[PDB]
């Protein structure tokens, strides 16, 4: 869709149409070409200057200004040919065309005819062709070389270095003067159109300023003439007219009535454009108006008049000097204001002592949340006995921090120069600030909030270690006022004392991602502190899994016998369950407890046929016993108890099998009755 | 806090403070006083215009012209003792003060003395004086009056039918004229202070225009005078200046340096306030920048050209006619937005035959949701074969309901004139639109989406019924065209059972506020569905218990038996719910079952221990005997389950009532079992 956005995108292709072929064809950013251009455009000025001089003043240029107009006439003439080796920076399809057909045309369709008529001889032309008066008017061909002042204010338009609402009025300053210069020659030239006997009913020859009279006004000097035709045309033009000088033929009056009508609209137009300029504010009265904005809700709500000094100061430090620009960055997206981020804080973040050498993206993730803040001499930023909401890095600047004994004795602690922080030593801990840090030079803080640095200081548990051991490898803060606090958070267990809970809580919780972004960053562990527990003994079994994906992962060690002799087979099965078991199982689940036998008799005499058909289904051999060595039979037909022992022997137990007293379970069911369980013992007893 | 709320308050309690006393205080805004506030405001305006020239042109009036200033200075004495009679607004406050005190202060340290002294007759004390001039300068506090007309430029601004900046720029057109005919009368007069005959070195004595020479000034007629001075004055406030006139003296000179300065910035505020009326544009340019941005997004999408044609002309019925400024609208709250909706809308949806004995509630509930709309001829709104999402009222205009069958022409079935809602019958009668709703008319429809027309239908049951049953019944709803389909409107499926469905459907899962909602609307008779359920049977058990007080609900009937057999405890029974079969014993809490004793012995053949002591702890009489006179302990014992049988015989049980065999539980517990319950049922056999 770049087909659509050919200006958004593909701005700049370079590689595959500088060196085509040809080896001749000039880009148009040449610095021998672009010292062309100056060159032709003063000779472009001069040549639109002096043609309407040409043009009124004179009939037939005399035999001086010959070699001038002869070079000013071969000094396009090379133009004229140069413009044929000259690319093609193009409007739709944005690529400098190199192709010498179509430099040939676009151009021979354009200005080359109005630029080849305007370098013949118009005044050997004139002298030869018997001397006639509208040969001399193809003389105003030679005002078309204007388009070279025309296109040097549209290469100065889009140079954001000058504003484009003042290089349009210098456009029309520089289209009011040349209309200016232009209106003499030619309000001269309508007085010499009348034959020199006739010169009383013109505007010069009936002329007497003074004790001068402007009679027989031909044979004056050049620059008297020309100094009255321009004074009457720019005093014409400010629409200022003494009327000394004013029209006074009918071909003069025309004139003057085309002329002024023009300059009404030019005027307009001027007063239109500094107007535009003007209401685009400037820095003083953009500052003034919330200024003004801001002393009202100061009035009301009548603030103090030291905390109304803060304000008014902070306001005019954002303009007046250090114009801080992130009202109108906020329409730039995350990505690309961290990237600026990364250019403008990471030389400052990176040299503070606080991060010696933890890793680029936990650096990046401190950059990426980070505020720059001016303070004037004399603020207090956090003082002591408060609670630290954000964490400062001094950029540059120079800071103090004090603390008072008892009678607020100000000495000072340390001054914190560039590329230091303060509020570190209590976002790691949880105490109150013990500093008040007061600003001596005016600084450039760059502000990190307490939330932020403990996201991203628990997210990044080996950086988090890298920066507590920062702090205690130092003078353990005698540097400062020596308040040592234990040996700060000390080694705190986030490798295996809390970092195995976490993820077992994440397990036991349900939380598939939260899991897998703890284990696929390392640290699978089959042991929990505290107890024998495992991400296999919670999740798996207990938590009966929550999400069907927490037995796949990374295969974790099965039949490891917890602090408190439970398998996860067995954690699994107990809260009943029927998919971990039926899983488990495959995986080379065990049953493996001690006195399972005794626990198998317990089993049988609370009752319970699912938890004990789950116990053998899962693999369970009820020939173990007790301490008495008791089957689970002997005691599945002592309390009576069908259907019991019926499911312990197509499990698989035999009978013949004593016990402390010498009893078999087969006179021990020989207390109730014949259908009661002794003709199921004996008809599995004699089936082998 | 409200008394910084002064003025943007209440602001109407001049009604106690009217007629206190003093019996003669005028209102300002009286008739009488509005009669006299035009009458010497042209009296004002003589005065003031005529004391320049009083000043400037004479050296005392002549006989004439006496009784004329006589009656202009009695008019103001007459204004300045009726100034004492007359109230005023307060500026802090807004009631008007009445206390004839403040009104004769609150004046005198104000404009009295000013005009008092510009009152007394400064001709006839100039002229009885032994005439000097600088008594003459004292006519100037006449210029005092010129309060008048500023105050109608003040009570002009408060109006609302004109702009406040063409008020800015027509009191800008009273200040640039007579700024002209003072000056030209201050410039008169500094030719008079010259003698007679020194009259050559001033303006007009060496005047000379045409072949008129101004020579013997004082003895020129009067209108010859002034309307020289005031043609000087005029083209100079124009900035024309043609020289003719101009300053010869040196107080002249200073004077026109004054002058020109003072008309410079004045005329310079004058294109100010002229541009910033035209800044904030006129429609025919709100129109223009809308549409050009409606031009693209018309061609960088592609769009069609009917299409084209319809957007266009929905911008040019915003603009250029019709004014839509319901932008301007939202930004009112939503209970103001809806007051004025219950202000505009109510009296066309109370016309509308849809709602013909609705209640108003449900009428204010569907007019909050409306929005106002306009559409040009030709436009058809809703197609055949499409589904309906807004419901449309008319307002003025004229529809046309069109229906095409095979052939694609189209007949006039209804001609949809003011209060002639349609699309109507495609959501009650669900079903896709039957007509190609065409206008034939510039149109006011009021729309209302169909999500909101489903809503207030189904919160609005008893008016959604009042809807479907009174809509044009009398004269055969389907009345455009034939519409065929039998049963179109009238109680579809929608009937009072749905509502008892409702309260068993929000009761099953447990809310406390749907179902509270739909028996205060309605009521709680125990109504029932298909399997002769309850709220009782589903909310207590059926759904397992959301709350203890689902049961008791202001009196509920218990043992309230469905199709299927089950009580409400027998569904707590089966369900569990201890708590539950220990609060249902409130109530009567009877077991009736037909096959109570085959359901108990089922329930000793299945297998449970829970669910009988459930059984037996809730009421069941355990003896009682099936088909073939089987008791539950008949089975319990043939079988020969312990702890089952126990839990039968403690809980009251005859252990010798025979069968259809004639054979005891005694002699059958002896077959089945050799332990025999001796300590079990024969102890409790040879208790009676
Ligand atoms: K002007
Ligand atoms: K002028």
């Amino acid at each position: 869709e770049t087909f659509r956005w050919l200006d958004s995108s593909e701005h700049r292709r370079i590689e595959t149409d500088g060196h085509n072929d040809y080896k001749y064809i000039i880009h148009p950013k040449n610095r021998w070409y672009k010292a062309w251009e100056m060159f032709i455009l003063v000779w472009a000025i001069y040549s639109s200057l002096f043609t309407p001089m040409e043009f009124g003043f004179f009939r037939g240029l005399p035999e001086r200004l010959f070699v001038l107009d002869i070079v000013g006439q071969i000094a396009f003439l090379v133009d004229i040919v140069l413009q044929f080796f000259v690319a093609y920076r193009d409007t739709q399809t944005y690529r400098t065309v190199y192709k010498p057909t179509r430099i040939a045309f676009r151009y021979l369709k354009s200005h080359f005819l109005m630029d080849f008529i305007g370098c013949f001889p118009w005044d050997l032309i004139y002298k030869a062709s018997g001397k006639h008066e509208l040969v001399r008017y193809l003389l105003w061909i030679r005002l078309f070389r204007v388009r070279k002042v025309v296109e040097f204010f549209q290469r100065l338009e889009k140079d954001t270095r000058i504003n484009y609402l003042f290089t349009r009025i210098l456009k029309l300053l520089f289209v009011e003067v040349y209309c200016t210069h232009t209106a003499a020659c030619i309000f001269y030239y309508l007085a010499t159109t009348l034959p020199p006997e006739n010169e009383g009913y013109t505007w010069i020859g009936s002329l007497k300023l003074g004790d001068y009279s402007y009679e027989n006004f031909r044979e004056i000097d050049l620059w008297k003439r020309y100094t009255t035709a321009l004074y009457f045309a720019i005093v014409t033009m400010a629409t200022v007219g003494y009327g000394d000088i004013h029209a006074v033929n009918l071909r003069e009056m025309i004139f003057v009535m085309i002329y002024v009508s023009f300059d009404m609209v030019l005027g307009a137009y001027l007063i239109g454009n500094i107007t535009a300029l003007i209401v685009k504010g400037s820095n003083t009265e953009r500052f003034r108006d919330k200024m003004n904005d801001l002393i009202s809700f100061m009035n009301r709500k009548k603030l103090g008049r030291d905390l109304r000094s803060q304000i008014t100061g902070h306001v005019r430090l954002q303009y007046d000097s250090h114009y801080t620009d992130t009202v109108m960055l906020q329409d730039i997206p995350a990505s690309i204001r961290a990237k600026i981020a990364q250019l403008l804080y990471l030389p400052y973040i990176k040299k503070v002592p606080l991060f010696k050498g933890c890793s680029t993206e936990f650096i990046n993730q401190i950059v990426i949340r980070l505020h720059e803040e001016y303070f004037l001499p004399g603020e207090v930023i956090t003082e002591q006995g408060n609670v630290v909401d954000h964490l400062y890095f001094v950029c540059e600047g120079l800071l103090e921090a004090l603390v008072t004994k008892t009678d607020g004795s100000e000495e000072s602690v340390t001054l914190l120069g560039p590329h230091t922080s303060f509020g570190d030593i209590s976002i790691i801990c949880n105490i109150s600030q013990p500093f008040t840090v007061r600003v001596c030079e005016l600084c450039h803080l760059l502000r990190l909030d307490k939330q932020s640095f403990s996201n991203i200081l628990e997210i990044y548990f080996h950086d988090g270690r890298t920066i507590l051991n920062n702090i205690m490898e130092e003078k353990e803060s005698n540097d400062r006022i020596k308040k040592l606090e234990s040996d700060i958070v000390i080694h705190i267990g986030k490798q295996e004392a809390e970092l195995a809970l976490k993820v077992n809580s994440a397990a036991f919780q349900g939380d598939f991602y939260q899991l897998k972004s703890l284990i696929r960053s390392g640290a699978d562990p089959n042991k929990t502190d505290y107890d024998g527990r495992s991400p296999l003994h919670l999740a798996a079994c207990r938590g009966y899994e929550d999400i069907t994906l927490f037995l796949i992962q990374e295969g974790v060690d099965v039949n490891l016998k917890d602090k408190f002799g439970h398998t996860p087979l067995f954690e699994a099965v107990k809260a009943g369950q029927e998919g971990v078991i039926g899983l488990l199982v495959k995986e080379g689940a065990s049953f493996n407890l001690e006195d399972s036998g005794n626990f198998l008799c317990t089993t049988v005499a609370k009752g319970d046929s699912d938890f004990l058909k789950r116990l053998l289904s899962s693999g369970m051999n009820p020939n173990s016993e007790d301490y008495d060595h008791r089957t689970p039979l002997h005691v599945a037909a002592s309390e009576g108890l069908f259907l019991m022992a019926k499911m312990l022997v197509e499990a698989g137990a035999s009978v013949i099998s004593k016990d402390r007293w010498g009893n078999s379970p087969l006179d021990e069911a020989r207390l109730c009755g014949n259908k009661k369980l002794i003709k199921l013992l004996e008809d599995v007893k004699n089936a082998q």
